């Protein structure tokens, strides 16, 4: 239905792991997206050909507003290229850069933001698995949008892919290889809410191997700043037992998520 010709590429918005993202335009409509465009050699080399393709089939039957939408994609001999809604506001990763540090309104906004869009995802059984600020994006509205559904899979599961990157958003089953289901989103949602406030994620490390300790340990402290109902929400989180972990209605109306969430 697609091919390149139809579209008027631009500045790089962004890159990750298997090639850059681009802004571009739709030649006929004018439509503006972002085009995500893959090498389809790393793709095997790294043996992901699967994951790009789930990513395609569980984000194109998406539709919720804190959820990227995926209009598409098209092929070449060489390069794989998905057809995303644009966000014009760029990443929460950049957000915090700036900032430093978020306040306890734009982290119980954004949590908020969170919790929906993974309300709505848990409702289809599906996982993300990945919610990592990066993949956290802003639309016009300033509203945050998740992205990146390269490992999102339906629950329950097991991993069968080296996660060969930073293990600060897995939580010890995930990571341990063990299996696991919805509750693994959860356990992310708590190292985002503590990254927020503190900014930096709670199991930080120079090297994945003390993280991973960290991580299967539990070892977090609070910096002053974070307030009793932050630190209560974030200790309800990150529980080792995905069991004890709290369902997203809790999240939802936990008292300092209501008293600091802004809702529309
Ligand atoms: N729709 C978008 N609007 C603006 N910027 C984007 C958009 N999509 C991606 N980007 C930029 O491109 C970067 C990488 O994109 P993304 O996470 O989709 O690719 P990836 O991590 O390499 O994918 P995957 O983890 O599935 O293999 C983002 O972190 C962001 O900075
Ligand atoms: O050579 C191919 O035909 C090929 C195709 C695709 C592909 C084609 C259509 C949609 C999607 Br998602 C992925 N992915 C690859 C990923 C890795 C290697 C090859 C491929
Ligand atoms: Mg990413």
């Amino acid at each position: 239905q697609w091919a390149l010709e139809d579209f008027e590429i631009g500045r790089p918005l962004g890159k990750g792991k298997f090639g850059n993202v681009y802004l571009a335009r739709e030649k006929q409509s004018k439509f503006i997206l972002a085009l995500k465009v893959l090498f389809k050699a790393q793709l095997e080399k790294a043996g992901v050909e699967h994951q790009l393709r789930r990513e395609v089939e569980i984000q194109s039957h998406l539709r919720h507003p804190n959820i990227l939408r995926l209009y598409g994609y098209f092929h070449d001999a060489t390069r794989v290229y998905l057809i995303l809604e644009y966000a014009p506001l760029g990443t929460v990763y950049r957000e915090l850069q700036k900032l430093s540090k978020f306040d306890e309104q734009r982290t119980a906004t954004y949590i908020t933001e969170l919790a929906n869009a993974l309300s709505y995802c848990h409702s289809k059984r599906v996982i993300h698995r990945d919610i990592k600020p990066e993949n956290l994006l802003l639309g016009s509205a300033g509203e945050l949008k998740i992205a990146d559904f390269g490992w999102s899979v339906h629950a329950p599961s097991s991993r069968r892919a080296t996660l060969c990157g930073t293990l600060d958003y897995l939580p010890p089953e995930m990571i341990e290889g063990r299996m696991h289901d919805e509750k693994v989103d959860l356990w992310s949602l708590g190292v985002l809410c503590y990254e927020f406030l503190v900014g930096k994620p709670p199991f930080e490390a120079n090297t994945y191997q003390e993280t991973y300790k960290r991580i299967s340990r539990v070892e977090f402290t609070f910096p002053d700043f974070v307030t009793e109902g932050a630190r209560d929400l974030i200790s309800r989180l990150l529980k080792h037992n995905p069991s004890q972990r709290p369902m997203l209605r809790e999240v939802l109306e936990h008292p300092w998520i209501t008293a600091n969430s802004s809702k529309p």
